[PDB]
């Protein structure tokens, strides 16, 4: 039933910041188009945000604990931390990566996720619907 | 609305070829989920595999031409042709790269895609469903 | 005329922490030195300082919303930090990279900062008035 | 007399965190065995863990301040973190790296911490009992 | 009294019609006399050169080593390039200050590993013109 | 016993080609060896030779539905397909690669084989006697 | 005097092909300018295009056993395939490599020809004109 | 009608007696006269300069962008150390065609990294000293 | 009665006078008294070995093998270098500790890579003579 | 009739116990012992030895390259370490075949850059112990 | 005999420049040194200084017309040089490379010389006597 | 003043191995040579050859105890050994790394010795002569 959605530093600010690379829509937008998906699907999302890497691993450590599914996209920490890819471990269930931009047409240093290797799966460039699509493996699989 | 899907080498395997990393359905049975999926979508899906470098090259030319959509599974083919990442460029429509298996839970030499900086759109790691989740991506643009 | 002046971690150390490499000036002197310049320059200095990244991402976004220049000196996550570069993206008006020491003359991973190909200009090695000479230019701009 | 036992990101997990890695000792078990050997030894444990760079940078700036051995296990950010390294940079007293798997039979990326170089010494790979080993160099020296 | 060398190097005398969007559009000459209003105004007598010539160059530093002289730097190309330069700034023991008018850290790859940063006692880069400006008010506070 | 031996690109060309580097024995010369050789150790040897990447990978494919030993020369595909590298990872009987040429004392880019790393074994430089060295080691395996 | 020029991957593509990178000429045009220069120079060409790769060594096969000159553009093909420098390593008679656009003006993986260490020359960037000084080239060293 | 700019760099005055089995028996004097002959053919005026100085190369290149005259350089060994050669080149309005006369992807590992590459025009290497005329040929049918 | 074997490699029985900064003011012959001392305590038997011979330390390696017994193991210079060495401690099912005197990481670069720590059970670099000791007291409580 | 020398490297005197699943169950007394019998059938003398000493292996190719003798060669741990191995076999002036039981490709990356590799006439991996009769049989027919 | 001793750049600043790399013997002094060991050996030694690159080539360009032996300390211009190499290539007479310092035992940078590959031999490390060293060895050759 | 001249491995082959690299004369001329050479220089020279590593070890332990110079000529361990550079950290009198051939005019590898920055000085390519220079500097250096 329940689908853990996580978004890393800097996604808060979705909507005004940089337009061309991550679209026009708020985070508050995400939550509601990821919850009316869900409902759609006959699943629940938990919407999370936060800028703080000692948050985004106690939430994903309750998840850990609770054997629930994993939407992760961690921004910036995507491509630096190894902590965040160790709570990422203790996932049972399974762990999507997902991000809005295309990270492997940008600057070099972001082809190379520390959570790729330890995720079920990736999508990537598919803008806001890549949290949509993620949410609807998890629900036919 | 035409959209074309492109499988590369090996993929004509599917179902025998190494089971435990890209599953049990043969690429028969897949061409057969993509129609299924893409009439519910309102798309038209032409389904095609080549182990032939040349063949793929000239299915792609078309798709230019036509201004058609690409999801594209190139296989090994991925990771070495700088001539298909050519072809690509001139695709005016999207272009999804899709990975039945987790690409970067692998070898090496399979986290650096020749496409992926020149594709929409990129999904590793979802198994057959990947396509089909391309497919809704494409239903929305 | 605002300016905000953010410093990273260890930084509020300043006095006791490597003498040699940093100085013998402390953190709440150089908050006086940068007052005293910003209204000898007719200018508002805004000096904070934190060790917590997520901090430091919340001052530049505020600093983007209100289209205010940025001096940023982020101690280690200068060379670390892909979400600390990923905030300053936003800003508008223009970042000016500072350090203390000369970072060039130390290891070398101190030589690859994240920072300084987004920012506008870098000052580096002049010690404390690297900020007051920062200040001056974001005067004249 | 004082020791500083810090633990960094994922190491309150201890148990049921990757068993076959880390072993089925819990931190609470920990932080009673190394209060025991250090009582044995005529000393003083602090044992402290957190998920937060910012909260580990804290309690090393005390440890520097009041001259206090540190045996710390950074955890994810000993591969990662420069901020944290200078903030060890200050220690007068004492510094041992301490951690529970043999950190080299792994991934390649755990094979380079930025802490080893800076540290008195590195004990790796000996379990649980690597942080009551550290303790008793300390109570030599 | 207070000398401050300020020398510049390969393709700077070339300042205002090359490569306008990232050198800006004040000419050398325009520099020149930019540089010592400012530098009278710190009580500092700058001296200002300009030389394609790497001997050139070397010989300047030499003589403000010897003087025991401030130098600002903008070896312009050889900056990446040079170890000859470097090796002459080695020998100076008054502050050195490196000045890039962009920002190389923005530009292309190669010119991100300067050999004189690691020898200088600072670097100021991509604050445009004003760079030697500021790099002048250093050294009116290092005396 | 069917042993296939299966000769890449450019090896038809055997006889003229770089007679220092490859010899003299033409590729017609080399099937009339290998199959005097096969019936000498009881084996049934099929000799093939394509420069088609495509017409390669067919080969090795029904060298995998039939469960048949490959002795395999994939002359300059060897250092860059990783196609072809896919498709003999099907293989559940041995594979051996061969080279005639001492493909280490060339150039660099010759040395890091797509193929040794999921061959059972290697043979190179002992010239056109490598094919008959592989069918004895099968002959007996 | 037969000079043969051999087109890779996506050349047969020319004029509607990122036309700010190769230009606006088509293939058919390319093939005909080439023809007529070879003609005026005294030399007859034989100008081929061809997306498979195995269809490129067997016209290089030919070429070798032929001694006639070889002027290429390899396409994608230059940065990627030991086959192709294999074959080619088989002329004997002059090899001139040749790209339309400024290879070294774009991504870092088209600057490390696989042909170019064993080509006599390399023309680059010179777009259409490099194939015709590629000829002139060898009909003022016959 | 049109000045091209032929532009020798350093140790290419010494052709003909240098290394002869890598850079042929024709002398710099020789390729001068080449040169002059096929300009006259193609009516186009061809200024050949040869320096072993970097900086007399940088100011003949920097009379090519003020006049904006096209430039054929071959800047010898600087072709794989100079980023001052490079920002000089830059500057350039008209076509630059950069011509070696050795195949430089054939030798050391370092000759295939040309500074000079990507912001040139176009690149013409191993042809020998008919690359120059090459060079020649193309700019009298564009510029 | 528990054997522990502990080995020592090139340039370890020059300890003492060995650059004393680096390696501290102990010799070897003080060394395997402090070392058989602490093995009493713990209530185990230490057998010190050195030797500057790479085939002598593969011998010594070779028979702990055999006889299932602990390794504690400095291997010195060959630390760095020897595939040999790393192969022939593979065979050990006891556990190995690799110990070093000085801290390795905060020295040359080429000290960082150790051949033997990816197979051994555990690593202690930096803490002097006495990370023999503690090596010693991780073996009699396993 | 021809003199055959087989030498092994560090630790293939531990063949049978050591690491059995990589390099299979026969001990190196079982292969010297097949290794002469297959020798003997094709009208070769095989000498088969072992040492874990360098200084051993080096005395024993020395002997080979004087004696004119062709060589088969698992040098072991050394193979990957051993420029001084590497020097003494580029003495050797009849062939000389590098042998490895194992698959040296399918292992650690350290393992895949053999120093023996480049001035060897060939090289057999992971075809177990019958990679050294295979050797033998090249040598027997040349050639 | 005569010999061409040829110095590059920073090399007229001898005595006073980093006296503890370089030793304290001046230009001067090494030139009086040099005319007294030609006189014992026997042979003409010309000696030169220049910071100019062309006046080096120059220099050197004389020599090979003359097939005269060189002793080269080249100084920076060792490790950037490759006009200088090429210039150097020329020479038909023995080309003894010559450093003062230890350019092994400093910085990375320097222990690549363009120069070693092509000489006949170098000697560094051994002072101003290297360059005496190198007369002596041309002397009995 | 006493002189130790030590060659590594396959310094003993000198005549014998690759003459076009290492010249034509003999490791007993070469030391003949030396002895000779030393006398002239008021000065007495020890010259042993090894080709194990655990010997050179030791003579360069003695030469540390005896603050003897050393002039040392490792041959491929010059490249490859950590615990030979270990060992001539301990030296207090000059060490001077000696090669026959230029180094640096062959493979790469042989151009990152471990001895090179420990080392006083080190002399390349100038054949036999190389070890009579290093014994000048020796002498005119007390
Ligand atoms: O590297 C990234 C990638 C992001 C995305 O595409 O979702 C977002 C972000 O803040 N940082
Ligand atoms: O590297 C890959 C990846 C594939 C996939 O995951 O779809 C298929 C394939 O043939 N080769
Ligand atoms: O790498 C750095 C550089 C700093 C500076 O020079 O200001 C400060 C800091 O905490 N970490
Ligand atoms: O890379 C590591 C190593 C750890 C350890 O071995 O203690 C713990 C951890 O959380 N991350
Ligand atoms: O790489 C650079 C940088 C320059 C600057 O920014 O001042 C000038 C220049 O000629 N070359
Ligand atoms: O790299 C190689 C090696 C070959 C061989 O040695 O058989 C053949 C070939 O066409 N390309
Ligand atoms: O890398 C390249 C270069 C091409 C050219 O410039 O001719 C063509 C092409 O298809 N791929
Ligand atoms: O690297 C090179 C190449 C040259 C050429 O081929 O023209 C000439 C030169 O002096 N140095
Ligand atoms: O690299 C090392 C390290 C040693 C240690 O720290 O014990 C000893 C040694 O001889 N060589
Ligand atoms: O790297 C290797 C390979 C071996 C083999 O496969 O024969 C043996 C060995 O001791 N070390
Ligand atoms: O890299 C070096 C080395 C020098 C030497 O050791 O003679 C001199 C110099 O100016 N630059
Ligand atoms: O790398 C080398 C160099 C040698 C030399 O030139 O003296 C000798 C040797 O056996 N190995
Ligand atoms: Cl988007
Ligand atoms: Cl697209
Ligand atoms: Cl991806
Ligand atoms: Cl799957
Ligand atoms: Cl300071
Ligand atoms: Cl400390
Ligand atoms: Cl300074
Ligand atoms: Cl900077
Ligand atoms: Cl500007
Ligand atoms: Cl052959
Ligand atoms: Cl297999
Ligand atoms: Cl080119
Ligand atoms: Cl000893
Ligand atoms: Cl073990
Ligand atoms: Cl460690
Ligand atoms: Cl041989
Ligand atoms: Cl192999
Ligand atoms: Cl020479
Ligand atoms: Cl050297």
């Amino acid at each position: 039933l329940i689908v853990n959605v996580i978004n890393g530093p800097n996604l808060g600010r979705l909507g005004r910041r940089e337009p061309a690379v991550y679209g026009g829509t708020t985070h508050d937008e995400l939550v509601a188009l990821i919850e009316r998906e869900a409902a759609e699907l006959g699943l629940k999302a938990v919407v999370r945000q936060s800028d703080s890497e000692a948050q985004l691993l106690d939430w994903i450590h309750q998840a850990a604990d609770a054997a629930e599914p994993v939407i992760l996209n961690a921004g910036g920490l995507t491509h630096t931390s190894v902590a965040l890819r160790d709570a990422c471990a203790e996932l049972s269930a399974p762990l999507i990566e997902v991000h809005i931009s295309n990270v492997h047409a940008r600057e070099e240093f972001r082809r190379h996720s520390y959570l790729s290797p330890i995720a079920t799966g990736v999508i990537v460039g598919l803008g806001i619907q890549g949290y949509l699509l993620a949410l609807r493996y998890l629900a036919e699989h």
